[PDB]
RNA sequence: UUGUUUUGUU
């Protein structure tokens, strides 16, 4: 089943796709949406996003695989990724 | 005298001139200036915009009349007028 | 600057 996961620590100049890049290696993913600030011209990436897989199976998947796990490049500290407060 | 003020929640499809049409009903506007993503082509709206009355009693005549009081067609909010920072 | 967006103030 659809579990809404949220994501910090991405940087900046990561979109969607780079996104979808990442997390697709865990199992389909049904929508990413990179949180942004539309203040900006153009709207700038807060450093994380929403990431909704087809299955609880993939989501934890890569929740395991990634949560402090892995640091992505030029951030300094580790992917926090856990169930969206939604 | 000259007292600008920030107007928000208008569509994006809402031009300079839509906008002096909906404000000239409340006095003489000086500017209007809709805030534009120009890194976009076309540049695209923001939703929001500048407006300069040359009188504040026109200024808050229409902040009165519109701010939380009127939706814009398509909006999910009511506008939002106050003087600019 | 660990951030859970759509309120946007050039």
């Amino acid at each position: 089943d659809a579990i809404k996961m949220f994501v910090g620590q991405v940087p900046r100049t990561w979109s969607e796709k780079d996104l979808r890049e990442l997390f697709e290696q865990y199992g389909a993913v049904y929508e990413i949406n990179v949180l942004r600030d539309r203040s900006q011209n153009p709207p700038q990436s807060k450093g994380c996003c929403f990431v909704t897989f087809y299955t609880r199976k993939a989501a934890l998947e890569a929740q395991n695989a990634l949560h402090n796990m892995k640091v992505l490049p030029g951030m300094h500290h580790p992917i926090q990724m856990k169930p969206a407060d939604s």
